[PDB]
């Protein structure tokens, strides 16, 4: 798993990142009232997501990662803060339900699927772990992101290049971090995104923009976001059965 040699310098990733805040502030407008529902985060990383909804009333969280050193530091946060979320190292492309949730939320899941065709198993899988009134919140690559168009570092994620692969792209890139920690995601195009959803059983679903306001504009010089307007690399995305 590639973030075993990541470990922590994601979560300082995290703390340093101008774009952090707008991704957080998106994934919680999408989610809503999570009081008493069930949840399953998928590649929770070391928990972030799935412990802040716990925080906020939810029932019962399970976290799932590919990366059994994430998973390590997740546990350590949980018995730290004294939390109940229980995790599972599983690659969420080849894995068994779970149990059925009434929220899946997965914050940059989909943009590690290494073909088209896990893509459409990963959403298979999530559906599967859905009732049918419940819904998935994602996080993900903007199909429309171009790497010639403004690279992301400033926000802090420097791409390092772009090739196709199968009929989307790859792009290596790199967290800034200190020192940089280096991954490899996948941009699938927008129609191969509602192709996997829809043949998944996920008859609603809408794109959603990051929630850019008006104090991010007024803490930075003007234009700092321009890149960011102009070639976003990030996307929510809501899904209903
Ligand atoms: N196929 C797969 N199945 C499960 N987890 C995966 C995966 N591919 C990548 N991941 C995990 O996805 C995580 C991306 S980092 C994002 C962590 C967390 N969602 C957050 O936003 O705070 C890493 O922990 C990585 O190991
Ligand atoms: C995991 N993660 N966290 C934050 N931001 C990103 C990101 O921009 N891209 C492109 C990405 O693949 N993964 C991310």
């Amino acid at each position: 798993a590639r973030f075993d040699s990541i470990g922590g310098l994601f979560e300082d990733f995290t703390q340093s990142a101008a774009q952090r805040a707008i991704e957080v502030r998106t994934i919680f407008h999408m989610i809503g009232d999570v009081s008493g529902k069930s949840v399953l985060d998928l590649a929770c990383g070391f928990g972030f997501f799935g412990r802040e909804i716990y925080r906020r009333g939810a029932a019962k969280v399970v976290g799932v990662d590919i990366s059994e050193k994430m998973i390590e530091l997740a546990r350590e946060e949980s018995r730290k803060y004294g939390d109940p979320l229980e995790f599972h190292v599983r690659d969420v492309a080849n894995m068994e339900p779970l149990g059925q949730f009434d929220l899946v939320n997965a914050a940059w899941l989909f943009n590690y699927a290494d073909s088209v065709e896990n893509l459409r198993k990963m959403f298979k899988v999530v559906r599967a772990s859905l009732k049918p009134d419940g819904k998935l919140v994602a996080y993900t690559v903007d199909p429309d992101f171009s790497l010639a168009k403004g690279n992301f570092a400033k926000y802090g994620v420097n791409v390092l290049n772009e090739r196709a692969w199968g009929p989307g792209y790859r792009h290596d890139a790199e967290f800034v971090t200190d020192p940089p920690s280096q991954f490899s995601f996948y941009r699938w195009s927008r129609a191969d995104y509602e192709s996997a959803i829809a043949d998944a059983g996920f008859s609603h679903f809408e794109w959603q923009k990051p929630l850019l306001e008006a104090d991010d504009i007024a803490t930075h010089p003007p234009g700092f976001w321009d890149v960011f307007q102009n070639n976003c690399l990030q996307t929510g995305l809501v899904c209903k059965p």
